[PDB]
């Protein structure tokens, strides 16, 4: 279905890495989780990577997944076969210098003298758990892995004007019969699957008639003071394709429940009391 | 010909799926059905996939179709081969990270926990039918698929003020006896040579009561001597989706002529028997 | 034989098809024919592809016809050889999606179903004859093939702000006897050597005197009284490589008409009142 | 057709705003409204936006809509395009400096205590439903629009001669089944299609006769007892050629009245007693 | 050359919609019709927009039309071209806010409802044929787009102190092989010549048989055409609109010659005295 309210602009983000295997916040958490200070989270052991790229969002890429379409002599196409198998990565433009950003990039610090990182000859292993947080009003597009291995995308880049930035690529990797990585948002995955609930209320009405608009088009008049089944009967009575029995209508005086297989709204009211009639949508 | 009603312009169009072999809506059903509720249609199982790019329409395109024109020594260009056969996709830009449009990019949710979506290895099998439907002005070109094979395209997307989004490749596959794909639209393809109209009898019978049959569904009971009018409004049936406005009858009092924009059957011959009732095609 | 009516530019124009082997408009009906109602002609079986994008016209490209030069040890750089056939083609960029517009991008339709067209698996021959018609203000260069295999050269095209088009490539394939193809176009190929000729006016003012611009040198003054003979050898007494023996000069009775190796115009005109001198081509 | 209490000046006017969503009064009881007092309205949500400006009223703009005129190789001007979607929206400017103008302009107060508005670092979402109201001697267009997206349009303005003034631009923005806004007036918008009716009253005559005139051309002299049929074919017989057929004629009271495609006087009169004869549309 | 009767004003005028494809007055009926009452005209269905900005008189502008000189490496200015076809439309300044010009500026009416107007996007088509007549002195230059696409131009305008008004762009489209807009002026724009004559010849004749053709309708019956100029008093009697002093005519013998603002056609009259009246243009 298409859902307005799960439609994502990444206007602000956060990225966090830890010791390999480590629990991100669970899903109930992240809502309530304040992102710019991991020793306050009660999933502990996370900590920030520093600033990252406005320019260069993180790009969860993939490389191999090359694949053909076969068939016999008689059946032209008949499956498509992987010539190779897709490996995943992100890509993340660090942009601060410390410790905490080159270690990412380069690999831990080879020396031990105060104010100095070394550097050593290379092929060092960098794995690390990694979390990311794309805010967007207070949704959190949340993505964790338990494992990926580091290394360094491309140069260093620096600039006069814009931020110098250290490109590092996350590759995944299947650690301990966990998840390759993990999405994490309470309201949309594995979520309840309700039905859509039209809540009218007559509005403190008294004599005169109503019309309900479904679909976009219009029933007949409704009495302020019908009943659930007349109701049923007459959004089942419009020339629309749906049966009566598709319906559900469920009543407590002003109120009712209406649901079924189309959008549901007022056309005219005409019912000469309180607020007139309304609908709200559950 | 030329003419000006079929150059496409694709303004706005719904994408829909469904398990393999599922057939779409008619093209006398697609020129009513409303599109944002697939289970209110005749033709059920289809699901809409959520909201999709729109700068980034679907793109048919193919791979392959490599051609060589071939002759003998004799006679030097006498047949045009492929020497690669025609592999052939539509690419869709899927910009909603529910777990209805985030299935299509990863395959389904492998993890049973509330809130979250988990991800396993490179390899799946991801089979679905697809719908699409293209509208502009009133005209509302359909195109469905059998069985295509989804796969990612490339990267996720994301950008600070631009929708992320989910590019799957959609690659068709060859389903027992059916197309390859078909479009679909009434009033371009195969189309009918004049306006068609239906014969009915009242056939010099007595007694008359008789039921009638349009759009596989029963009408309202009509009687002997029946108007034009008692005709139109009987097939204006409120289980259908077409008003009574778009109908026409017409009549020498032995026999009726009928049109409109779908088929008109006997649903059940006249009760009292005599000369009977036949409905046909002119 | 530079020709300024002879540099065409493609502002309007017109694409046919009909069964291999039909005959185009000879170039003496090209002229005469209503470009819009194949219909109406006396060349039947032709009729329109429909709409054609204006922003890419037909592209009459070509592959292959390399070429390379060789010889022995015996004798240096001996011949020339093309090492493979070169293989004419014209795409055009279709923009209904109409039947009569499918079927040359998909081949026919395979399906009997009224308002679908379906397509299939495998290679399709799909060969037919091509008429184009380019319609430069007034001038109308036809191009016609008697044989052409259309197969599809790219991905439909859609956008929400521009027409959707269906690329089609017509490749040429020899027919029987006849040619490849042809451009057909009654003033300007295997027309007759038409004279050039310039006519010098006279016709009035009667007194006084005039030169003549001849190749750009003016010649001397010559007076309104002058006879044939004194108006070639004035237009024969310039410096520039020419003599009275290369030259032409007629009348019609006190208007003359000239002809030779070099362009003629007025120079300076000083004949008496009456509008007389005037020079121009016939 | 031309009206003349359909020509609308602004003189004044009232602007409310309520959470997204909430309906504004119907047309019938838009007549009956207090404007001042935004409780107690016959659907309630509404307040007040304070005092507007006076010379500078609210301007329904609106952002992009540049539309092209597309073609094909063969016929130019076919349907025009739409290469931006037009955003519609309303800018009003507030000459209040209170909370109830800052909310609109800054987003929700950033502080908790009294006597202060505290405003804090940007990107504030402010969706409001929006409702307006245009006054004159009587009629009352209202407007209404269901989500708006909020936002300060221009600097603040200072003066010492006259009011300071907040510049707010409401973008129209789609909220579910309903109109993007909608215009109210009852009169005027889907109002019953009546046509013109003149009655003839005869003012109390007893005698004589007079001239009727059409579209300002006279007819020949009716006697004051002639019957509908002869005024019918006096009226229909002048020169114009909109004959009896076009023409509607009926009486009680011993009057007449009138109804036709062209409007009717009266013109030289000689009746006996009353008032004499008397014209004028009812 | 120069004359003083077409140098417009356009004191004052109107302007009209209509269904696509509509044809305006003729010329010969544009100077005879009453022009506040489209149901009068017998034409066609055309509609008055409502009142008009009194001072934003219509402005016939144009976009592109943009334009250089191409050459070639031997001649350097050989044709002129344009770079962007001419894209033709008037601007309309409406000032009444009823239905009826509403529809012209957002579009067809989406809501249902008495007294309510509504809208909900752009990529709305409001295809309309238009007819403007500019009037001064009783000269009535009219205009005719066959088929235009109504959009709006910029923002609605209020005020305290002169009217609102609702600017509309009408761009002219190509419809089926006609002109893409008319003017119309029957004194002005072809045929300044001496005025039209019919001669009437007699033949062999006897008796009160009687028939002709003005205006495409028969004149009443007249006794064997048996005294000079008695055709007046009847042509000027049943004239649509043009009474006696606009006909002029002379009789001889066997001739009648008859001349005036409509044209006269056939007519038969007095028959079986012998070859019977006949008519033809001088």
């Amino acid at each position: 279905a298409l859902k307005d309210d799960a439609v994502l602009i990444a206007a602000r983000g956060y990225v966090y890495t830890a010791a390999v295997g480590t629990a991100a916040p669970t899903p109930s958490q992240l809502k309530l989780i304040d992102l710019e200070h991991p020793e306050a989270w009660d999933r502990t052991g996370w900590d920030l990577v520093g600033h990252t790229s406005e320019d260069d969002l993180p790009e969860f890429g993939f490389d191999g997944g090359d694949s053909e379409v076969r068939g016999s002599w008689q059946k032209k196409k008949l499956r498509e076969v992987e010539t190779e198998e897709i490996a995943d990565y992100v890509v993340i433009n660090l942009t601060q210098f410390d410790e905490t950003a080159l270690e990412l990039y380069f690999g831990p610090n080879q020396s031990a003298t105060p104010g100095i990182f070394g550097v050593k000859s290379g092929s060092v292993v960098n794995e690390r758990a990694l979390l990311i947080v794309i805010v967007d009003n207070d949704v959190r597009l949340g993505f964790h892995a338990r494992k990926a291995s580091l290394k360094r995308e491309d140069a260093i880049s620096l600039a006069t004007d814009e931020f110098g930035a250290l490109p590092v690529r996350a590759t995944f990797l299947d650690y301990q019969s966990y998840n390759l990585y993990e999405w994490i948002e309470e309201d949309w995955f594995n979520a309840v699957d309700a039905p859509v609930v039209y809540l009218l209320d007559l509005g403190g009405a008294t004599g005169g008639d109503y019309t309900l608009l479904v679909g976009g088009k219009s029933t007949g008049d409704i009495a302020y003071n019908a009943n659930a089944s007349a109701i049923k009967t007459a959004i089942g009575a419009v020339d629309d394709g749906v049966a009566e029995s598709a319906w559900t209508v469920t009543a407590d005086g002003s109120d009712f429940e209406i649901s079924g297989p189309l959008a549901v709204a007022l056309g005219v009211d005409s019912t000469t009391g309180g607020s007139g009639v309304t609908v709200d949508v559950v």
